[PDB]
Protein backbone atom coordinates (compact mmCIF):
# COMPACT_ATOMS: atom_id res chain seq x y z
CA UNK A 1 0.00 0.00 0.00
CA UNK A 2 1.11 3.29 -0.98
CA UNK A 3 2.45 6.15 1.91
CA UNK A 4 0.60 8.99 1.09
CA UNK A 5 0.99 12.05 3.42
CA UNK A 6 -2.04 12.43 5.75
CA UNK A 7 -4.22 15.17 5.54
CA UNK A 8 -5.24 16.87 8.96
CA UNK A 9 -7.98 19.01 8.99
CA UNK A 10 -8.21 21.74 11.29
CA UNK A 11 -11.87 22.41 12.91
CA UNK A 12 -12.64 25.13 15.43
CA UNK A 13 -13.60 23.87 18.98
CA UNK A 14 -17.25 24.03 18.65
CA UNK A 15 -18.80 27.74 19.14
CA UNK A 16 -15.85 29.30 20.27
CA UNK A 17 -14.55 32.78 19.44
CA UNK A 18 -11.43 34.99 19.94
CA UNK A 19 -12.73 35.94 23.27
CA UNK A 20 -13.17 32.40 24.55
CA UNK A 21 -9.19 32.00 23.53
CA UNK A 22 -8.49 35.10 25.31
CA UNK A 23 -9.77 33.82 28.05
CA UNK A 24 -7.59 30.72 27.99
CA UNK A 25 -4.48 33.10 27.50
CA UNK A 26 -5.15 35.28 29.64
CA UNK A 27 -5.58 32.47 32.27
CA UNK A 28 -1.96 31.05 31.72
CA UNK A 29 -0.61 34.43 31.65
CA UNK A 30 -2.13 34.92 35.08
CA UNK A 31 -0.45 31.63 36.14
CA UNK A 32 2.69 32.93 34.95
CA UNK A 33 3.12 35.48 37.03
CA UNK A 34 1.72 33.94 40.27
CA UNK A 35 3.44 30.69 40.36
CA UNK A 36 6.78 32.76 40.26
CA UNK A 37 9.11 30.29 42.27
CA UNK A 38 9.58 27.53 39.89
CA UNK A 39 13.22 26.80 38.68
CA UNK A 40 14.58 29.24 41.50
CA UNK A 41 12.62 32.34 39.95
CA UNK A 42 13.08 31.51 36.50
CA UNK A 43 9.58 30.92 36.28
CA UNK A 44 7.26 28.48 34.23
CA UNK A 45 7.70 30.67 30.81
CA UNK A 46 10.59 29.08 29.48
CA UNK A 47 9.50 25.54 30.02
CA UNK A 48 6.42 26.08 28.03
CA UNK A 49 7.96 27.25 25.26
CA UNK A 50 10.13 24.31 25.50
CA UNK A 51 7.01 21.86 25.48
CA UNK A 52 5.67 23.74 22.88
CA UNK A 53 8.31 22.89 20.69
CA UNK A 54 8.78 19.28 22.13
CA UNK A 55 5.11 18.90 20.63
CA UNK A 56 5.95 20.19 17.45
CA UNK A 57 9.06 18.70 16.78
CA UNK A 58 8.12 15.59 15.81
CA UNK A 59 6.73 16.00 12.67
CA UNK A 60 8.11 14.02 9.63
CA UNK A 61 6.85 16.37 6.51
CA UNK A 62 7.37 12.97 4.47
CA UNK A 63 4.64 11.02 6.05
CA UNK A 64 2.60 14.01 7.61
CA UNK A 65 3.21 11.99 11.35
CA UNK A 66 3.74 13.65 14.41
CA UNK A 67 2.94 17.52 15.00
CA UNK A 68 1.48 19.35 16.90
CA UNK A 69 -2.38 18.47 15.69
CA UNK A 70 -2.89 15.32 17.61
CA UNK A 71 -1.79 16.45 21.36
CA UNK A 72 -0.13 13.35 21.65
CA UNK A 73 2.35 14.04 24.16
CA UNK A 74 -0.79 13.35 26.66
CA UNK A 75 0.04 9.37 25.89
CA UNK A 76 2.57 7.91 27.85
CA UNK A 77 4.48 6.90 25.22
CA UNK A 78 5.05 10.19 23.86
CA UNK A 79 5.35 11.81 27.58
CA UNK A 80 8.26 8.94 28.79
CA UNK A 81 10.29 9.95 25.67
CA UNK A 82 13.79 10.00 27.05
CA UNK A 83 13.87 13.34 24.93
CA UNK A 84 11.24 15.45 26.98
CA UNK A 85 12.65 14.67 29.94
CA UNK A 86 11.71 17.65 32.91
CA UNK A 87 8.45 18.89 30.54
CA UNK A 88 6.29 17.09 32.87
CA UNK A 89 6.38 20.07 34.67
CA UNK A 90 5.02 22.56 32.27
CA UNK A 91 2.26 19.68 31.68
CA UNK A 92 1.08 19.97 35.08
CA UNK A 93 1.21 23.69 35.04
CA UNK A 94 -1.11 23.25 32.36
CA UNK A 95 -3.56 20.86 33.80
CA UNK A 96 -5.43 22.79 35.89
CA UNK A 97 -5.96 25.66 32.95
CA UNK A 98 -6.83 22.56 31.12
CA UNK A 99 -9.39 21.71 33.90
CA UNK A 100 -11.14 25.21 33.99
CA UNK A 101 -11.25 25.36 30.15
CA UNK A 102 -12.38 21.53 29.02
CA UNK A 103 -13.35 22.55 25.30
CA UNK A 104 -9.66 23.14 24.28
CA UNK A 105 -7.86 20.56 22.59
CA UNK A 106 -4.43 19.42 23.82
CA UNK A 107 -2.71 20.83 20.67
CA UNK A 108 -4.26 24.23 21.17
CA UNK A 109 -3.53 24.22 24.44
CA UNK A 110 0.50 23.45 24.55
CA UNK A 111 0.46 25.74 21.82
CA UNK A 112 -0.71 28.36 22.92
CA UNK A 113 1.17 28.02 26.56
CA UNK A 114 4.32 28.67 24.55
CA UNK A 115 2.69 31.54 22.67
CA UNK A 116 1.52 33.27 26.09
CA UNK A 117 5.19 32.50 27.61
CA UNK A 118 7.06 33.99 24.47
CA UNK A 119 4.53 37.38 24.68
CA UNK A 120 4.49 37.30 28.60
CA UNK A 121 8.40 37.39 28.33
CA UNK A 122 8.52 40.60 26.63
CA UNK A 123 8.69 38.72 23.15
CA UNK A 124 7.77 39.17 20.00
CA UNK A 125 3.72 39.11 18.63
CA UNK A 126 2.60 35.80 17.71
CA UNK A 127 -0.08 34.70 15.80
CA UNK A 128 -2.12 31.70 16.44
CA UNK A 129 -4.79 29.53 14.79
CA UNK A 130 -6.88 27.28 16.94
CA UNK A 131 -8.80 23.95 15.62
CA UNK A 132 -6.04 21.07 16.39
CA UNK A 133 -7.89 17.87 17.12
CA UNK A 134 -6.84 14.96 19.66
CA UNK A 135 -6.06 12.14 17.92
CA UNK A 136 -5.68 8.99 19.73
CA UNK A 137 -3.17 7.15 21.34
CA UNK A 138 -2.23 4.66 18.37
CA UNK A 139 -1.48 8.28 16.42
CA UNK A 140 1.74 8.67 19.24
CA UNK A 141 4.99 8.57 16.73
CA UNK A 142 7.50 6.72 18.29
CA UNK A 143 10.31 8.39 20.73
CA UNK A 144 13.79 9.53 18.92
CA UNK A 145 12.45 12.04 16.66
CA UNK A 146 13.75 14.95 18.57
CA UNK A 147 17.26 16.46 17.78
CA UNK A 148 20.31 15.66 20.09
CA UNK A 149 22.71 17.90 21.06
CA UNK A 150 25.96 16.59 20.84
CA UNK A 151 26.09 17.30 17.55
CA UNK A 152 27.32 19.73 14.43
CA UNK A 153 26.01 22.01 12.05
CA UNK A 154 25.51 19.58 8.94
CA UNK A 155 23.25 17.62 11.48
CA UNK A 156 21.54 20.69 12.75
CA UNK A 157 20.65 21.70 9.04
CA UNK A 158 19.59 17.90 7.81
CA UNK A 159 17.63 17.61 11.04
CA UNK A 160 15.14 20.89 10.36
CA UNK A 161 15.13 19.84 6.76
CA UNK A 162 12.18 17.57 8.08
CA UNK A 163 10.42 20.13 9.36
CA UNK A 164 10.52 21.96 6.42
CA UNK A 165 12.91 24.53 7.84
CA UNK A 166 15.69 26.60 5.70
CA UNK A 167 18.69 28.12 8.06
CA UNK A 168 17.43 31.43 8.88
CA UNK A 169 14.30 29.95 10.14
CA UNK A 170 17.14 27.81 12.15
CA UNK A 171 19.16 30.25 13.40
CA UNK A 172 15.74 32.66 14.86
CA UNK A 173 14.44 29.43 16.64
CA UNK A 174 17.23 29.01 18.33
CA UNK A 175 17.03 32.25 19.52
CA UNK A 176 14.87 30.89 22.51
CA UNK A 177 18.54 29.33 24.07
CA UNK A 178 17.83 33.45 25.39
CA UNK A 179 15.63 31.22 28.13
CA UNK A 180 15.85 29.17 31.15
CA UNK A 181 18.88 26.82 31.26
CA UNK A 182 20.06 23.46 31.01
CA UNK A 183 19.53 21.20 33.87
CA UNK A 184 22.02 18.13 34.47
CA UNK A 185 19.19 15.06 35.71
CA UNK A 186 16.86 16.09 32.57
CA UNK A 187 19.74 16.24 29.31
CA UNK A 188 23.01 15.72 30.93
CA UNK A 189 23.87 19.87 30.18
CA UNK A 190 24.34 22.25 33.51
CA UNK A 191 23.91 25.54 33.16
CA UNK A 192 21.95 29.22 31.71
CA UNK A 193 22.92 30.62 28.33
CA UNK A 194 22.65 33.99 29.58
CA UNK A 195 21.81 36.38 32.39
CA UNK A 196 18.45 37.49 31.70
CA UNK A 197 17.02 33.99 31.68
CA UNK A 198 13.27 34.95 31.94
CA UNK A 199 13.25 37.91 29.28
CA UNK A 200 12.84 37.11 25.83
CA UNK A 201 15.94 39.17 24.13
CA UNK A 202 18.81 38.35 21.43
CA UNK A 203 21.20 37.54 23.74
CA UNK A 204 21.44 34.65 22.89
CA UNK A 205 23.25 35.77 19.55
CA UNK A 206 25.07 38.44 21.83
CA UNK A 207 26.78 35.75 23.92
CA UNK A 208 27.97 32.95 21.02
CA UNK A 209 29.89 36.36 19.30
CA UNK A 210 31.30 37.97 22.19
CA UNK A 211 32.24 35.65 25.12
CA UNK A 212 34.92 33.24 25.30
CA UNK A 213 34.44 29.39 25.20
CA UNK A 214 36.01 26.70 26.30
CA UNK A 215 35.43 23.37 25.77
CA UNK A 216 35.09 21.37 28.73
CA UNK A 217 33.80 18.28 30.47
CA UNK A 218 30.47 18.06 32.70
CA UNK A 219 29.67 16.09 35.72
CA UNK A 220 28.20 14.05 33.24
CA UNK A 221 31.05 13.42 31.33
CA UNK A 222 29.66 14.84 28.28
CA UNK A 223 31.33 18.13 26.98
CA UNK A 224 29.82 21.61 26.36
CA UNK A 225 31.08 25.63 25.88
CA UNK A 226 31.94 27.23 28.65
CA UNK A 227 32.71 30.82 29.26
CA UNK A 228 34.20 32.77 32.61
CA UNK A 229 30.64 34.53 32.70
CA UNK A 230 28.80 31.47 34.00
CA UNK A 231 27.37 30.75 30.61
CA UNK A 232 27.13 27.92 28.51
CA UNK A 233 26.52 26.61 24.75
CA UNK A 234 25.78 23.70 23.67
CA UNK A 235 27.42 21.52 20.66
CA UNK A 236 24.69 22.67 18.70
CA UNK A 237 24.12 26.21 20.05
CA UNK A 238 28.60 26.58 19.12
CA UNK A 239 27.78 25.17 15.59
CA UNK A 240 26.01 28.17 14.87
CA UNK A 241 29.15 30.07 14.65
CA UNK A 242 31.50 27.02 13.44
CA UNK A 243 29.18 27.17 10.19
CA UNK A 244 29.47 30.25 8.10
CA UNK A 245 26.36 30.47 6.72
CA UNK A 246 24.90 30.42 10.06
CA UNK A 247 27.24 33.14 11.31
CA UNK A 248 26.42 35.23 8.89
CA UNK A 249 22.68 35.30 10.58
CA UNK A 250 24.25 35.09 14.14
CA UNK A 251 25.56 38.40 12.99
CA UNK A 252 22.14 39.99 11.88
CA UNK A 253 20.06 38.84 15.07
CA UNK A 254 22.72 40.33 17.11
CA UNK A 255 22.72 43.60 15.68
CA UNK A 256 19.16 43.93 14.82
CA UNK A 257 16.57 42.38 18.15
CA UNK A 258 13.96 44.30 16.09
CA UNK A 259 14.57 41.54 12.94
CA UNK A 260 14.93 38.57 15.19
CA UNK A 261 11.80 39.46 16.57
CA UNK A 262 10.10 39.25 13.36
CA UNK A 263 11.59 35.83 11.93
CA UNK A 264 11.12 34.71 14.76
CA UNK A 265 7.51 34.91 15.67
CA UNK A 266 6.94 33.77 11.96
CA UNK A 267 9.37 30.66 12.29
CA UNK A 268 8.04 29.97 15.59
CA UNK A 269 4.49 30.19 14.22
CA UNK A 270 5.24 28.15 10.95
CA UNK A 271 7.08 25.27 13.98
CA UNK A 272 3.60 25.23 15.59
CA UNK A 273 1.29 25.07 12.28
CA UNK A 274 3.57 22.20 10.50
CA UNK A 275 1.47 19.42 9.29
CA UNK A 276 -2.15 21.30 9.67
CA UNK A 277 -4.56 22.26 6.61
CA UNK A 278 -6.80 24.90 7.68
CA UNK A 279 -10.00 25.02 5.51
CA UNK A 280 -10.53 27.82 3.24
CA UNK A 281 -13.52 28.91 5.73
CA UNK A 282 -10.98 28.86 8.66
CA UNK A 283 -10.76 31.92 11.06
CA UNK A 284 -7.72 34.65 10.31
CA UNK A 285 -4.84 34.03 12.97
CA UNK A 286 -5.56 35.49 16.62
CA UNK A 287 -3.05 37.81 17.74
CA UNK A 288 -3.77 37.65 21.74
CA UNK A 289 -3.64 40.83 23.68
CA UNK A 290 -0.68 40.79 26.60
CA UNK A 291 -2.30 41.10 30.15
CA UNK A 292 -0.12 44.41 30.31
CA UNK A 293 -2.56 45.43 26.83
CA UNK A 294 -5.58 44.83 29.16
CA UNK A 295 -4.36 46.86 32.28
CA UNK A 296 -4.52 43.24 34.09
C1 LIG B 1 19.09 21.55 17.52
C2 LIG B 1 17.95 21.94 18.17
C3 LIG B 1 17.83 21.92 19.69
C4 LIG B 1 18.47 21.20 20.60
C5 LIG B 1 19.56 20.10 20.43
C6 LIG B 1 18.00 21.62 21.91
C7 LIG B 1 18.44 21.07 23.11
C8 LIG B 1 18.03 21.53 24.36
C9 LIG B 1 18.41 20.97 25.64
C10 LIG B 1 19.38 19.78 25.80
C11 LIG B 1 17.82 21.68 26.63
C12 LIG B 1 17.96 21.49 28.15
C13 LIG B 1 16.80 20.70 28.72
C14 LIG B 1 16.99 20.59 30.22
O1 LIG B 1 18.10 20.12 30.59
O2 LIG B 1 16.06 20.95 30.97
C15 LIG B 1 17.01 22.69 26.00
C16 LIG B 1 16.30 23.66 26.66
C17 LIG B 1 15.46 24.55 26.07
N1 LIG B 1 15.14 24.64 24.72
FE1 LIG B 1 16.24 23.76 23.24
N2 LIG B 1 17.06 22.58 21.75
C18 LIG B 1 16.93 22.83 20.39
C19 LIG B 1 16.05 23.72 19.80
C20 LIG B 1 15.13 24.50 20.48
C21 LIG B 1 14.05 25.26 19.87
C22 LIG B 1 13.80 25.29 18.35
C23 LIG B 1 13.38 25.88 20.87
C24 LIG B 1 12.15 26.80 20.88
C25 LIG B 1 11.87 27.54 19.82
C26 LIG B 1 14.00 25.53 22.12
C27 LIG B 1 13.61 26.01 23.36
C28 LIG B 1 14.22 25.65 24.56
C29 LIG B 1 14.01 26.26 25.86
C30 LIG B 1 13.08 27.48 26.09
C31 LIG B 1 14.76 25.59 26.77
C32 LIG B 1 14.87 25.87 28.29
C33 LIG B 1 13.84 25.04 29.03
C34 LIG B 1 13.94 25.16 30.55
O3 LIG B 1 14.57 26.13 31.07
O4 LIG B 1 13.32 24.32 31.23
N3 LIG B 1 15.03 24.65 21.85
N4 LIG B 1 17.16 22.59 24.62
Amino acid sequence: MITTPLVHVASVEKGRSYEDFQKVYNAIALKLREDDEYDNYIGYGPVLVRLAWHISGTWDKHDNTGGSYGGTYRFKKEFNDPSNAGLQNGFKFLEPIHKEFPWISSGDLFSLGGVTAVQEMQGPKIPWRCGRVDTPEDTTPDNGRLPDADKDAGYVRTFFQRLNMNDREVVALMGAHALGKTHLKNSGYEGPWGAANNVFTNEFYLNLLNEDWKLEKNDANNEQWDSKSGYMMLPTDYSLIQDPKYLSIVKEYANDQDKFFKDFSKAFEKLLENGITFPKDAPSPFIFKTLEEQGL
